[PDB]
């Protein structure tokens, strides 16, 4: 059994939806067609997804770029070969991008530090343009608007007053949203050749819903399922 | 409430255990005189603990830094004075420090990210003594033999081939043993005027024991209950 | 007229395709149906072409990062909308690509200067989907076989002994190729709302053709005329 | 002899009392209860302390990290076991720590560069709990007011006004002092296997007493007797 | 023949004096008693000038830090023993050096990155001083006023708004004037055991001529066959 | 009176030779045709040396960048025009470059921390040509055979196992000797507009003379008394 999910290589499907609370794992599993519960240990849980004729597993990260690095890398070297990200975000561009407002990204900003213990910070936090493509697709399919571009992956939530925060810095530079995870799971799937994406839903803004939150699901869904199909 | 530990700031008690799994609260709750569960949202779980006489909250952190640090800021910023880490370790010493060894850490290596996007690098991870005297005379009360040392906090769980792990490098300078959070705990507890310390029990080592788990838990109960008399 | 490309801001195109030797740009422009000479100064020579009923300048940017951010900046700052790079690289992965092979590439290795100028070294250096998607579809139509991956751009073109290369360490992060322009152009695009994209045939290999030449050329000048019929 | 103190490593006793100016030596000396005058050579000054029974050097390390180093290596070589280093500061809490105020400090911030030539930037400058414990105690048995903190350890006495000097936020971050040496002694001591301590004498603030010195000296003259008598 | 100088060894004489633009070296070739057209490829056009009565390379090696290291290693690699650089710059003391002054300068802010990825950063960027001694007394002979000092080698000419500028920090450690090659070609030819030098004309000041360009060139000719005298 | 060096603004001569023992001052000032001892505070000993119809200080500043640095910074802020180092070196050429050799340095390694307080570390440590080719002269009409180089000032003389010396890495890079205090010097002097330079002879080697260094003080104190001879 892999260590920290406490699942076998057996049981991870091609395509794997990722989460951060394992709560979301358990309001995700019953809009699919059917699921099989799997494991949970610590802030990892499991369980296999069945959907539109595909199965996919569903699996919960955590929070924080450090604890999901421990997800991340047990499903990549386990048989992983594709991995979404469906999350929430904070909106970079209030102006542009409100609250509720969902974002396809297709590269991140690395402030964590797993990444750089991995590969030398020059080298780019980067998705797969296949799964971008497809979650894409999967929204102009459902008729959702939504957004396109990159993320800040920051390991800090709560700033203090010292050192000041480079999400300023990042929005003058057309980054459109801020989270915690996005950047480390890029970087983990290019060095173990695993294709990643990430969509996200804003909710908040770090400066001065449900039908929005549905619609997102049912995009990452989708796109899992048109993913899935090519592996089965 | 807490935004993610979704308690009230009423509920906080000076002195605060965490841990990083959220079962591990649940074992160590069973073990006080009684308790009072709060919460459970995420990986963030907390229940009152009532022992010797005294109440202090135990809370889980999830695993890595930036998960952590979210507990830990949520907690420092509204009224804990006092917080010890308990949780597990790699040795670093695999000749003098064995697997089920206790280790009381006052200091740490900062290889995460967000203690830098805190204050600049040269600033230590430090505990605070008189939680670190206090954890070692708990220990030699009850009889307890415990190693003292540096911990190697790093975001870095799974390695890979490309960029070499400074943990040889720190066992060389002496470090005693490696896990994933004390060093932020440190950070934040000294920007946030919070007493801080760790008490940690080996369960591997990255190069070449329930008996001892109960000890370590005693000792930290044991602590907890010393300091939160101070400050009833 | 701007400073150095000595070209109006009026003889700026919603897209350009840019490349390193003043020379190819002569080699291009005679390919095309017509085409008409604007400027030649310094190693920066620009000409209007003319190609499938679509006009979009070829402009020569020069060989390395700094001297091309300062072609890149006159025209992001000046009207170009689309910025495709059409240039040669070096294999990283010489078992599977192999010299006159085409790569088309998504993102890119920030080993320069000037984009850490610009903004913080854990900013991706990531191109616009869209021209990706362009360029790898104008192959596909031409029976062009191509590879898709991270180029590293080095500002080391000769290396010494004392410092070593990261070649090895990003060939085994999975980087495809080598050259030392792509991240530049990414950055500044990014910075400046500019779509960017690269397309590079493989011309050796930093470790242990004509027919390819003209294909990669056929497939940047098609996508160019793809994009900027939209702008018409 | 050891090359730059200029004493044999058999006059090396296994405790330490370390100074900066070699005039302080002189003045130490002759509060004890007798003295053997050993070496002077450079900034260096060695002599053999006797007090309350018990047998220590006192040792100038001059000004600055790259010269007390020298000091600190030839000691922990050769035979020391702990260096206490008694010394002058500057207060980083203006309103709360003033002139002639003694402070004892637990760790330091490495603002040097020798410590980074030994070990990477994260390693913690921590002094040794029981040495601290140590001077501690001396203090309150001779009723003696004390603070306890973070030292900052700068190479830059004088600023320019080119470069923020962090000494502002480090008060931010609850620093409690400023001096020159503290973080080197401690990192040099951690790979050592030195056992450390500080204890320091406010003259200054960077921001907008003989009694209190002779105060200091007899804590550390104190301190170092009740280490050696361990070693006896 | 070289790569992309396209000439052979046996045309490389020991002196070599380099230029940024092409253009420039048709300027110069034509005030020299005679020349001989090598080549010209890409951004580098090299000349062998033949004054007073000695012969040396006249080689353009393009505009910044990454393309101009292309051409220094080819000439230091096959031998070349004297380099001098004759360009532009811009004025960091707008009171003192004025448009048409004439700095020759002795070493160079590194802000570039090849010399990064050739030797670390604490490396000085400096020029050979028999050389600049030949080039201040050439201009004293020919009763030109000239300044000496440190050129700011920047690889960004176009900044952007996110990540201030040094140059105003360089300008007050009293940094003379600003261009984009000499600090690559002072730690190239240190490197390579090849003696360098720069002289340059202001042309602009970052912050709020003919005749002096024919000067600047005369002195710049004048070094060289001094310093080919001694290698003939 | 200067806060440590502890003499009067009216007693700073414009120029100041400095060496870093006490005890060469009083070696230095015996031959020079009389002297006026001034102070001696900490490893600071100031004397005024009378040669050759000149005056000039000799002041010593202790070992090592940061102790060296509140010297120079009281001289360079309080009159001083032209400071000259004297001192010892090793040899990071040991086949061409042998124990007692001389080494007139015109620049170095900023292996300091208090250079990179003061101004970034792309700035270069340069000495004054004047100074440099006045120290030249003076060893030629002194028949005094002499080398030429770049040292590295080094904060660590005594390295550890873990981190790797770059003291190699800058032999190959041509570096000559290694010492540990010019490149400060020169920063300083740089910043404040004071004229330095160094000359070293060498006593040992990192890796696998009475005469000289009566030869090396001579030309010192011959390159002293010509530059005072023009503030005169
Ligand atoms: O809300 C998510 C954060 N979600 C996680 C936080 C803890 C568990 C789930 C996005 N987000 C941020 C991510 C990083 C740093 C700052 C912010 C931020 C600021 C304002 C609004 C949203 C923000
Ligand atoms: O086991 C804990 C790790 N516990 C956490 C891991 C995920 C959840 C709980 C200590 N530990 C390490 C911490 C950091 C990096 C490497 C190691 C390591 C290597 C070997 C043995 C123990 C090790
Ligand atoms: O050939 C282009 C380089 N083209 C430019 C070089 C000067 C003008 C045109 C790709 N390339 C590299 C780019 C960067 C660093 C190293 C290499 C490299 C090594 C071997 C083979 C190809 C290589
Ligand atoms: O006075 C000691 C400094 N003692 C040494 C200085 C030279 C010999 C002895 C503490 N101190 C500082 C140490 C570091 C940087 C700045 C300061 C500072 C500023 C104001 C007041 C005190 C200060
Ligand atoms: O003009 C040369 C620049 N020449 C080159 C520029 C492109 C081709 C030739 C000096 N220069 C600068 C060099 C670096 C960065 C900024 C500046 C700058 C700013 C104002 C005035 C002059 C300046
Ligand atoms: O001897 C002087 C050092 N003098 C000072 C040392 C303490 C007081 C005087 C040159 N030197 C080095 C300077 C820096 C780092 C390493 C070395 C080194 C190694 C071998 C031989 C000479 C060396
Ligand atoms: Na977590
Ligand atoms: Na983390
Ligand atoms: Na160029
Ligand atoms: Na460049
Ligand atoms: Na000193
Ligand atoms: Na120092």
């Amino acid at each position: 059994l892999l260590r920290h999910l406490k699942i076998s290589k057996e049981q991870i499907t091609p395509v794997v939806l990722v989460v951060g609370d394992p709560g979301r794992v358990d309001k995700i599993k019953v809009v699919c067609d059917s699921y099989v519960d799997l494991a949970y240990n610590r802030e990892y849980k499991s369980v296999e997804c069945h959907y539109k004729g595909q199965k996919f597993l569903c699996v919960s990260h955590g929070v924080g770029s450090a604890g999901c690095a421990v997800c991340f890398e047990e499903l990549c070297q386990n048989g992983a070969k594709v991995i979404i990200r469906a999350g929430s975000c904070g909106s970079l561009q209030p102006d542009l991008i409100k609250r509720g407002d969902i974002c396809i990204c297709n590269a991140a900003v690395r402030e964590d530090r797993v990444s750089h213990l991995l590969i030398h910070g020059d080298f780019p936090a980067v998705g797969d343009f296949d799964v971008y493509d497809t979650l894409n697709k999967c929204a102009q399919e459902l008729n959702v608007p939504v957004f396109n571009g990159i993320s800040v992956s920051s390991d800090m939530y709560y700033p203090n007053k010292i050192i000041p925060s480079r999400l300023e810095d990042y929005s003058k530079a057309n980054a459109a949203v801020v989270e915690m995870e996005l950047a480390t799971l890029m970087v983990i799937g290019t060095l173990r050749k695993v294709k990643t994406g990430g969509i996200l839903i804003v909710d908040g803004c770090p400066f001065k819903v449900p039908h929005q939150l549905e619609n997102m699901i049912k995009i990452a869904l989708g796109a899992c399922a048109k993913l899935a199909t090519k592996y089965a």
